[PDB]
């Protein structure tokens, strides 16, 4: 349940957090609208579990997986079993265009997947971009009845470390790896005026992730039909954004403000990147991958 | 009004947020169960103050003037007309036993004032703890259909600067001027086991105070209800907790964690506690009292 009665938490022994003394010092770890970014070292993992076991928490977990990209679902699943959300109530949902290819992977207590049946578009644009569509219509069903929470995440990943109640929160948005110390004319937003994704160079907080929102599923709702309907606008304009699902999500997050930020730890490149000293953490990663040879027949 | 549908932010120019620059090192400016904790320079206004007027926000403010506490309301609210919510909707609730001698103060557009007249204990610390009775039964009735937030304090006060919407959450409290240096063993907890508001040593986050808390509605009827059930259960056994209403504050604060907190600069004493560098500003501070005089008859 999600804004229920909050029943008292037991007594816990933690350490004391101290005012005159900053978690991190290296990183911002408040946006300007009070909303936290999440880090490892500014919480408390141990209360947050206790905050969110109290109101029974289930968080649906989607992830598409079309055509050659269902080969990135056992590791993918396997490794979710591992880090996301251990001991709390999970829902995967795996979209798919081939059900048969779904591996069976051997689920914890109080964990459940879902295949939902999809179909696939020629193009991995389309195919990216039409996860907005999928999502918003499955919510309007299955997932206000079944989840208080939704995290949306790409297939083509593997979970390394926890990733835990500390994300959850009505909309979150995650930090691209590759910009989070760039400055906002850097960043690579669609810059059209003709797109509905258009924001201006003098605008922009922070370059958002296709791959890794959420947040209530009300929230998740909103967020998936409008960038749907965007790209609608669009396409009926003759006009395609840059980064296509990406570009809308960030049109998105800049107008309503997510309500936490996930720091670059929740997703990240090793391979491209390496391995920074602001990163504590690398809590969810790229699988390598061959991208002409894995979109294409 | 709270948790409606939420319209799109207008474009608006402001300084990026640089994700490898942090607000303020000096400070701990989120909590481990990911709140903020609210300090100059954490904070832009003009982002806040877009959100919660496309909600078209009222804030409700409660004051007890009882007795010879009736002197401080002038002061109080002509200094709240200067800084307190200056844009949104204000509704000033003055409790006390003196209605004729509440001063007429000139309000700017959008903002109101109720008198509500109450009884007064003789002991001043029944007048103190009596204010968790008192606004509860006026939120079940005026306050959940004409505010969205409330906000608490105390009288002998005045505002010097801004306190606006950064503060509204659905729970906060403040930390105590005199405490947010000290370690939790240190801190003024009702120690006796025989009390309710009853804190061992190993437990404890911060030491908020009796006289600015608030949040929505909802969520300060909860913590006012069940501070007066609290209090009743010790009065029932012969206790009295040591700081009285803030004693049971702080136990409630700590089983339900608020999802704000304000730092000292929301209720500062300058002169027993000076204005040191950590504090960029004071806004809401102590108006010098002769306690044994103004408490008695
Ligand atoms: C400046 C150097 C940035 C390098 C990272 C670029 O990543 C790509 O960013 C695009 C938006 O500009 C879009 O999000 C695709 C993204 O590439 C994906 O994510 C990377 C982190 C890699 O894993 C890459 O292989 C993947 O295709
Ligand atoms: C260590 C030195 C701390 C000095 C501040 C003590 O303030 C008093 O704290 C009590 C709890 O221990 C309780 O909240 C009353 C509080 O005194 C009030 O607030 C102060 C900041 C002053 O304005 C004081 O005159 C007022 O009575
Ligand atoms: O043929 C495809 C292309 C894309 N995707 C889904 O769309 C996501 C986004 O595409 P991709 O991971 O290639 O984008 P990148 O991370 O490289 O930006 C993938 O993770 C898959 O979940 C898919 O299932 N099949
Ligand atoms: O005779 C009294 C005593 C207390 N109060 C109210 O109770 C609050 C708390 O008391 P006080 O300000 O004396 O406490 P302190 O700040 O000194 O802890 C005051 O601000 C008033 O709002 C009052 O109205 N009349
Ligand atoms: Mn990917
Ligand atoms: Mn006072």
């Amino acid at each position: 349940a999600i804004g229920e009665f909050m029943v008292s938490l037991p007594r816990m022994v933690y350490p004391q957090p101290k005012v005159l003394t900053p978690c991190r010092k290296d990183v911002l770890v408040v946006t300007p609208w009070l909303a936290p970014i999440v880090w490892e070292g500014t919480f408390n993992i141990d209360i947050l579990n206790e905050q969110f076991r109290l109101q029974n928490t289930t968080i649906g977990l989607t992830v598409f997986a079309i055509k050659k990209y269902v080969a990135f679902l056992k590791l993918f699943l396997e490794t979710a079993e591992k880090h996301f959300m251990v001991g709390h109530r999970v829902h995967y949902y795996v979209f798919t265009d081939q059900p048969a290819a779904v591996p069976r992977v051997t689920l914890g207590t109080g964990r459940q997947l879902s295949v939902l049946e999809v179909r696939a578009y020629k193009r991995w644009q389309d195919v990216s971009m039409r996860r907005m569509e999928m999502i918003s219509d499955f919510c309007e069903r299955r997932f206000l009845s079944e989840v208080d929470y939704l995290v949306c995440v790409d297939v083509d990943m593997e979970f390394r470390d926890h990733v835990g109640v500390e994300i959850l929160t009505p909309l979150f948005g995650t930090l691209h790896p590759g910009f989070y110390g760039s400055s906002r004319e850097a960043f690579t937003y669609e810059r059209r005026p003709q797109s509905q994704a258009y924001i201006p160079k003098d605008e922009g907080d922070f370059y958002y992730l296709g791959g890794f929102f959420g947040g209530s599923v009300q929230e998740v709702q909103r967020l998936t039909r409008a960038c749907h309907q965007a790209m609608m606008v669009d396409q009926a304009n003759g006009i395609e954004a840059v980064w296509h699902d990406e570009s809308h999500l960030n049109k998105y997050l800049l107008r309503h403000k997510p309500t936490k930020v996930l720091s670059p730890e929740y997703l990240w490149d090793q391979q491209l990147l390496g391995w920074p000293a602001v990163l504590r953490k690398l809590r969810f990663t790229a699988v390598p991958k061959n991208h002409q040879a894995v979109r294409n027949p």
